[PDB]
């Protein structure tokens, strides 16, 4: 199929998204927030693969 895959993709960012909340319920968003701080370094040449 096409939907499958192409869907399978985008369903993940719905999941990932909504436990920013599940992760700040108990005055606690730094939970998810943790290593979240390594989202300054994305830009490594991780992407391209050395």
């Amino acid at each position: 199929l096409q939907t499958k895959d192409l869907q399978q993709k985008f369903y993940e960012i719905i999941l990932d998204i909504e436990q920013n909340n599940v992760q700040g319920k108990t005055g606690i968003q730094q939970l998810q927030k943790w290593e979240d701080w390594v989202r300054w370094i994305g830009n490594i040449p991780q992407y391209l693969k050395m």
